[PDB]
This record gives structure tokens, sequence and C-alpha cells, in this order.
């Protein structure tokens, strides 16, 4: 019998299981499924934890998610094609819900799917080895409930371990002497810790502007954004300055490429992440910068040096959940034989075509349209329910318009569901005043 | 014949030094490869501002913080082959700051010429034993080149430490607590807690010293809670002693009293686990922190596989001298200088050490035991003997001084067990000595 190892029970791992399960509901015979997850519960990034650095078992803490996090884009842009917001909540909700709400929603689908049973929680994957003699993988894991290390054999391996958890943490001169907190976006947890403080935000990611927004929204004295990249275009609040790149700091102050100086209390490095898989050797290890099209991934999923090994969600994410679904539905169908693979040379070449296309992209719009086209190519091949991608692209377009209008009020906008045509209403509380991030307070009429 | 040494901390340096001191005397040593994940040696002593994961994605190793000073008297760890007098050339006080002790440790290891064996910025991924080969496969990631490579070795000596991977227990409410929660492992700079109420959970040397560090640098209040036995230390006025924590809310802690108090930050000083993600269970040491872990014959030899070794995996009352003793022994086992008893015999010997370990109650007995342990390992090798009883005496002097006044024990002096000279009082009292640099400590300030 065929056995599949699914590494991670985040949205990608949840999608992979949901993919096989939906096919089983259709009457098809599926392979055995084993999903390994180092946390105690599913949700991946979305499973909030107070912990930082290393976890209860000594494993690097996975979630980079913080308190007061709300949907970064329109919820309409991440809605499942097979499990609507209407089906789960039973009513309309605003367009940018808090983390817990989007956690509830993603848990809802897999709970209904009945896939929890395939997952071995509290279990860290240690090593994945491809045996040439038998054409199978040995997957070595550490079960922290039993405190035992074991391995099993698998025919296919789908890696869903994410790529926003191992931080890229560059050093600047003076860091050793600095009297205040220095952390990466990854350790950022509670904006209250920075109340009445001057927080330096180093680098230019999407989290940079959001972490800043949370610190602003919860009473930080001042916010300083410094970055070597192009102006973001966003007009910030009164107590929010921009600077060119950081050069050094001392016991108290930050010094800039500007020639300028300033007192800062905490430094938050929003410098991004690295694709890090310490459980893989180089034959299987994906190595790439964070981008829309990494190489060595046929259809962005199939590992070209070993087409029995797969990666979900390893691309940078304009689209998220339904990309993972599209990806997992494709991976399923390749595993199940429903879609035979071309030659390695043919795969390599198809991948190069997607790569050259990527290098020609010069606008935000070209980028998510590109990824939207990649998703279209994926769902065309399988029985994943198709949805209006071009209309998703317009919703994204609207979202970037709303960001440019006012960077602090973009979450007060509402959008039309592309799955059901349901119009999201204005939330009861405007973002800047919605200090309570609970699912209970959000779904309330109060 | 090849040896892999995992870690370039004091234990890995001890193991490298052992082989270089067989060579220096006139022997034919095996090939040495020392893998180190940091960019430099020192282990705990290589201080970093970093927390959680390092620049490469590896767990930050060091648990050491700004303004850290020698835990005990420097006399108790003085190297026989390399005295404090030789290194510095002048007399110094008995509790030097990290930087000064680091200059000292660095000193001896540089004059040993062993750096050439160490591949830095290299993290050990996996170690496997091949029955058919009777040799170990050590897979590694080299972060300078981003390359993962396997190499074969005849013996492995694991020196990856056990004070870096935290035991981090959760309390009810932690999720909603509005202040910082960090482990002792993440503690870096006491300045961050100026004018703040800090809760310290758990009992250890570091709990005491982290609190002291916060107190010295201007914390508004400190609160110590634990389940273990109190020492009855005479704490300051703004230092509070409470029974175990039960709960926290947005800003308040709740104790077994039923009493509550607002706290700005919580520092979990709850110890560490022996964590070896590079090993399978065939090789992997499983133990709580104690004087006598099992499956370690003479505390060093892995009993299920005699060709695999652990250094410094015991709880540390003695430190550097223990590693040296353990390193010397392991070297002589590796070099065929000492034959091993059968698995049945090794386990008998280890059982007796464990029975004696469970009888130990007092500080005095703990030192004696580990003292006696090191003596046993020293007698089997060409390692120079030292005055263990006098070291214990000096250790006990220090614990008595802690009990007199926890805030002043570092101002006391002790007699060098190498020169017999009484160390001079330091130019600045500890509570006023805010500058922790080597330069400030060595000058006439
Ligand atoms: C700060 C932040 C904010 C974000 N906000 C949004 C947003 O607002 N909207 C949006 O659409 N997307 C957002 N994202 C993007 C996010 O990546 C996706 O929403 C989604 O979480 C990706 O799912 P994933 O399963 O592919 O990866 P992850 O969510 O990271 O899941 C990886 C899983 O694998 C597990 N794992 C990793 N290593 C091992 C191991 N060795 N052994 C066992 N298990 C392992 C982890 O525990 C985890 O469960 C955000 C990301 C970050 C970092
Ligand atoms: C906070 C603190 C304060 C202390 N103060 C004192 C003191 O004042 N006096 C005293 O005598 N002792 C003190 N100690 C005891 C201390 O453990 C020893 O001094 C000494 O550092 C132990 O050395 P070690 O080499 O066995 O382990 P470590 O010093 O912990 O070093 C282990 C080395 O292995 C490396 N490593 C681990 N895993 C890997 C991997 N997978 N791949 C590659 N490399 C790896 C690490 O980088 C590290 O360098 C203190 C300990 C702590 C935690």
């Amino acid at each position: 019998a065929t056995r599949i190892a699914i590494l991670g029970a985040g949205p990608s791992g949840m999608a992979q299981l949901r993919a096989f399960q939906s096919a089983q509901e259709k009457g098809a015979e599926i392979p055995e499924l084993v999903c390994f997850e180092k946390q105690a519960d599913w949700g991946g990034q979305w499973n909030y934890t107070w912990r930082t650095g290393l976890d209860e078992n000594g494993e690097p803490v996975h979630s980079s998610m913080y308190r007061y996090l709300w949907s970064n884009g329109p919820k309409e842009c991440l809605e499942f094609a097979d499990y609507t917001f209407d089906e789960h909540f039973g009513k309309p909700i605003a367009s940018y819900p808090p983390r817990e709400v989007l956690w509830d929603y993603i848990k809802g689908r897999v709970e209904k799917a009945g896939v929890r049973k395939y997952i071995r929680f509290n279990t860290a994957v240690r090593h994945v080895e491809f045996n040439e003699d038998s054409q199978t993988f040995t997957v070595t894991v550490q079960d922290h409930t039993t405190d035992t290390i074991y391995s099993e054999e698998f025919d296919y391996v789908v890696c869903c371990t994410g790529h926003f958890s191992t931080p890229y943490v560059p050093e600047f001169e003076g860091f050793e002497k600095f009297g205040g907190r220095i952390l990466h976006a990854h350790d950022f947890r509670d904006a209250l810790e920075f109340k009445d403080k001057t927080v330096l935000l180093v680098g230019s990611s999407s989290s940079a502007e959001d972490i800043g927004s949370q610190c602003y929204k919860y009473g930080a004295k001042k916010l300083i954004s410094c970055y070597r990249t192009a102006p973001m275009g966003y007009k910030w609040p009164e107590n929010w300055d921009e600077r060119p790149n950081l050069v050094r700091v001392d016991t108290e102050n930050a010094y800039f490429a500007d020639g300028s100086s300033e007192k800062v209390d905490a430094i938050i490095l929003c410098t991004g992440y690295i694709h890090h898989f310490p459980f893989l050797n180089d034959d299987l290890r994906l190595v790439t910068n964070n981008r829309l099209w990494p190489l060595n991934l046929y259809k962005g999923v199939v590992w070209e040096d070993n087409p029995k090994f797969f990666y979900i969600g390893m691309q940078d994410q304009w689209y998220s959940f339904n990309m993972f679904d599209a990806q997992a539905w494709y991976a399923r169908d390749v595993i199940m034989g429903r879609l035979p693979l071309p030659s390695k040379e043919e795969m390599k070449a198809d991948s190069m075509a997607w790569r050259e296309k990527e290098l020609t992209l010069v606008t935000a719009e070209e980028m998510y349209t590109y990824q939207g086209d990649y998703i279209q190519n994926l769902i065309d091949m399988t029985d994943y329910p198709s949805f209006d991608i071009p209309a998703t692209n317009k919703t994204f377009l609207e979202w970037k318009h709303h960001k440019k209008e006012n960077i602090m009020t973009f979450r007060d906008h509402s959008y039309r569901s592309l799955m059901t045509g349901t119009m999201a209403p204005k939330h009861h509380t405007p973002w800047i005043d919605a200090l309570d991030d609970s699912l209970e307070a959000y779904l309330s009429d109060k």
C-alpha cells in the first residue's frame, strides 16, 4: 500500500490532507496518510503562542504571529473555493478579521473534513532520506510526547513546513552595546510592551509596516522606519518617521546613512526570513530567496531532482490559502497517478519559462496577476473548484489602492466575496479603536 | 583513525587540548575535527546580543548576559598549566567579569595551538553509527558555503553542552499577560528592566544572579518564586520572596498565598534539557540535570556504544577541571591506553555511582562527590593532580559568603591554590562596578 508523509499541519499541510480526503469522499482509493506536526495543534503560523525562540520541547518556535494581528489582505482574497465564509460563520463578516477568526475558519474546514486523525502532533521531523535501493523515503522524527526518536518509510513526501519562521537576523555595528531590546519580527508578540516607547523598525517587509501599525495603535511614543529600498509611498502618522539605512547604534542612539541620529528604545528587525530545512540533505533541500517563482519546482510544487518529493506554499504569498489548495490538489493528483509527469528536462524547461516571466514583472499588479495565473494553471489540471481569479486580482488591486489612500484605515474597507457574491459589511468598530482582538468581540454586534 | 569533536566550548577545547598534550609529550594522535556552529570558540563564554535563533537559523547557544561575573571564586577554576599570574602578570580580584575570564580561557587555548582543528560556523545535523563499517557518519551544515556534507569518523566526542536548550514551563494566563515572558536563556541586559517589577520563577544560581543583575542596574522591584527549598538568603528591601506562581492575568501575578502583585516582566529561570537533535536514540543521552546521569561509564563513555563520548554532561559544581579530567580519560580510552570492561560491568560501576549520588544532601557532599569523581578520572591518566579538598574548602567558603550577604559575596577574596597568594580586593565594590569590560577591570580605576 502507498504511504505519504505530510510534513506540517499548517494551512498547506491541512490543504494536502483535505485534498486527499475530498478525493476519498468522491469514491477514490487514497494512499495512507501520516502528517507530522511539531506543535500541539494545527494552524501553522495561525496557532498563536506566547512563546519565543525555542518551544516547550526545545524546538524553534514556529509562529511569527503576534497579538492583535488581523488579515493582512481582504479575506475575500483567501476564501476557500470549497468552504465559504458564509458556510462557516453562517453570516456576513467584515473584510480583515483578527487572527483567531481566520484560525477558526481554517480549522472549520479540516474539522468538517475529519482529517485530524492523520496527524501526529507534538512530533518534530528530524531527517528525510531518499533510499535509492527501494525508491522510498526514510523519515526520522522526534515524538516529544513519548520522548522517542523513530523512522518510518514513505513513498512520497510533501513538505509543508513554511518559510516565514527561520528569521534573517543581520547584525549592525553597536548591537552588542545597545541598552534596549533587540528582536526580529519573528519574536514580536505584544505591542503593549512598547507603550510610551521609541521603536526602530529595520527593513522593508509587509510585517515592517504592520508591526509598526500595532505599536502605533497601542501607544508607542514614536516609530522610526529605516530601509535601503524604494520609498513605500505611504504617508505615516505624526509620530512616525522614515530614515535611510541604519549604520550603527550605541548604548541608546541609532545613527543613519543620513548623517542623522536619534534615541531609540527597542529595535525590531523586519528583515525577512530564510528557507530553512535542517531535516533535509542537499539532494532534497530547497534553496531560494523569497520570491514568486523559486527554481527546482515543477509547477512550483514538484522537486525536480526527485519528483517523489513535493513542496507546498514555498513561493512568496500574494495569494495564500487557495494557492495552497491549488498546489495540494495538484500534488495529490500527481501522487495518485491522475497526472503523469513529463521528463526532467521538460520539467526544467517549463520551470525556466515561468522563471523568465517572473523576471519581467515590474509592478505589484503584474506580480499578483502572475501568481493568479499560476494558480489558474494549477486548478485547470484538477477537480479543484474554479473561482474568479481575475476578480480576485481586482480585489487585490482595490486593496493596494486603499493602502495608498490611507495606510492606517485600509482595514475599514469591505469587499465582495468572489465565491458567493456576499458583500462584506463595515465592522462595528474602526481598526484604530478595535483594541480587543478576540473572536468573541469581533463576531459580536457590540 | 579519526575523531569528531562536537562543539568548541570549554569541553571541546579540553578534548582538543588532551590530544595535543599527548602529542606534545611524544605520542601519535588521531586526526581531529571539531565542528562548531558559532563563528568562534567559547561556548557559553562567547557572549552574543542575539536570542532565539542565530544568523544561520541555529538556536542561540549562549545563556550568558551583560554584566555577568565569575559565578564562584576564580581560584576554584584556576588552570594548573596556565595560572592567573602567567596570563595577566598582576594580581586580580576573585570574581572577574565574563570578558576577563574569557581572556583567560582564550589565553590557555591559544597557547595550546588547537584552533587549527576547528571548522567554525558549522552545525552538526546528524550522527549515525554503521554496524557494517564500525564507523560514525557525521552529517554537517557549513553555513559559510550553505553546504551539507557527511564525513566518516571512528570515535565521536559530544561536547554540545546542556545549558542552552531551555525548560520553559507554561503558567495559566501566560497567553494574555501584557508584559515580556522570557527564559533565563534569553536574558541579555539588565538595563531593559530599569524601573520595572520583574518576576523570577525557579531556583538556581542564575535565578539569583539574574535578579541581582536587575537589582544592580535599577529595577523597581524583584520577586522570587519557586517550589524548591529556600536558601534563606538576606535579600534587599525591594526584593521579595513569594511561594510558587499559580496564575497571571494581564498585568498581575498570583501566588500560592492567594496574594497578587503587578509585574512588568517574567523571567523563567527553570533550567534546561539535555537536547540532542543530531542524535537518534541509539546514541542520544536522556537525563535531567544532576551529578550522575546514567548510561555514562566513568561519566563519559556511552554504554550502548563505547565509541561515542559525552563531556561535561553532569551538573557543574566543578567545571573546567572536570572537563579536562573527562577529556583526558576519553582520550586514553580512544588511544587504546585504557581497556573497557564489558557492558554488564560498565553498568555495574555506573549503578554504584548513582546510589552514592542519591544519598547526597548538602552542598559539602555534592562538592565531595564530584571532587571524588574527578580524582577517580585523574588517577587513571597522566593529568596533573590538584588539591581537590582545598578547592572544596574554597567552594564552601564562597557558599558561606553567599549566605552571609548575597549582594556582597563577590567582594570577598580567596587564596590561590596555585601560588598560595591571597587575591587582592577589587578597586570598586560589585554593586558600584557597573562597567563590566576587561579594560575597566584591569586598569587602576
Ligand atoms: C507574521 C505573518 C503574518 C501573516 N499574515 C497573513 C495574512 O494576514 N493573510 C494571509 O493570507 N497570509 C498571512 N501570512 C502568510 C502565511 O505564511 C500563510 O497564511 C500560511 O500560514 C502559510 O501556511 P503554511 O502551512 O504553508 O506554512 P506555516 O503556517 O508556517 O506552517 C508550517 C507548519 O509546519 C510545521 N513545521 C515546521 N517544521 C517542522 C518540523 N521540522 N517538524 C514538524 N513540523 C514542522 C509548523 O509547526 C507549522 O505548523 C502571514 C505570515 C506571517 C509570518
Ligand atoms: C549562565 C551560565 C553561567 C555560567 N558561569 C560559570 C562560571 O562563572 N564559572 C564556571 O566555571 N562555569 C560557569 N558556567 C558553566 C558552563 O557550562 C561551563 O563554564 C562551560 O561553558 C561548559 O562548557 P561546554 O563546552 O561543556 O558547553 P558549552 O559552553 O555550552 O559549549 C557547547 C558548544 O557546543 C556548540 N554546539 C552545540 N550544538 C552544536 C551543534 N549541533 N553543532 C555545532 N556546535 C554545537 C555550541 O556552540 C557551544 O560552543 C556557566 C554556565 C551558564 C549557563
